[PDB]
């Protein structure tokens, strides 16, 4: 994947975000440390949150990252889209994990309630553990895929089944 | 500990440490001119070479931090697999592929043989991570069986098309 989107994908809270623009940035709700009241030395009252379930955008009205263009950030993809989830691992190691579409989905994992875009791995079977699958600290990884001449971002990474097949999508 | 760290960049691609003595590779991406592999001189170097399959076993303990995977001559067909891809960017791509037969096949113009794979990353890669290309030659093919990993093969070649892959085994 390209050196410029690795780049948008920054450590935040228990996992990950991205900045879709120089002023916008999406991530996992529940990454977010719950007490915060200040984020890249910004107030709470300068920053505009939206908030749709396991998907959380920030709007800064200041320029944090002007190094970047702004991209394109849709509501999920077209079924069986496939896409590569950008997930970073102890020691600048780079993992674009694919993972083939499917429906938005409600289900329950490990107890709780999840709502977004499913999708199924296509790193391997059994891919259970860090080697091939997702582990909890991957959260609020972007979801992404090539479109013509463009990328596109979709949603951010939620949850995973008990066995790793299955991954969720937060989506806007 | 992880089975990423035994993908070793080597020759012209990779190869992958079963043991802390056990080292296989694709014959093809092996200098040809070498006095020394991993600093040890290739006088204590065993050498056991069947087509695109190579062996090496070395008379002390280059990764002692590991321990030693179980080594399959190819795997049962229909295994879906891993190829553990590491590109120079630092990226890590596991690809699933279906295992398929034992087969001499014409991949670009040359005879190889090994056990068939189809990439199972769908249509097109189309310039995103869901491929092979020729520097990832010596990649090793392993799958989760029971509680334990086995390492079934290397990546000797793959189609234009990108979706027919070859595995090349032990013996
Ligand atoms: O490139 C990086 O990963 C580090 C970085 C440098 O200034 C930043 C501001 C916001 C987000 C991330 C960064
Ligand atoms: O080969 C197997 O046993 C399982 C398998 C993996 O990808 C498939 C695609 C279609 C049909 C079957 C399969």
């Amino acid at each position: 994947a390209p050196p410029t989107l690795w780049s948008r994908v920054t450590k935040f809270g228990s996992g990950w975000g991205f900045w879709v623009s120089p002023t916008v940035f999406i991530t996992t709700t529940h990454v977010i440390p719950t007490s915060a009241k200040e984020f890249f030395g910004e107030p709470l009252t300068s920053i505009a949150i939206h908030r749709a379930g396991e998907f959380t955008l920030f709007r800064f009205s200041k320029k944090i990252r002007p190094d970047l263009t702004g991209m394109i950030l849709e509501e999920g993809c077209p079924e069986g889209t496939v896409c590569s989830v950008l997930i970073k691992r102890d020691s600048g190691e780079l993992l674009p994990l694919a993972v083939r579409m499917g429906a938005i989905a409600s289900m329950r994992i490990q107890g709780r309630l999840v709502h977004g875009q499913s999708g199924m791995l296509l790193t391997g079977a059994n891919a259970k553990g860090m080697d091939l699958g997702t582990i909890p600290g991957d959260c609020g990884a972007p979801y992404v895929y090539k479109r013509a001449n463009d990328w596109v971002v979709c949603g951010v990474h939620a949850a995973a089944t008990k066995s790793g097949n299955t991954v969720v999508c937060a989506v806007q």
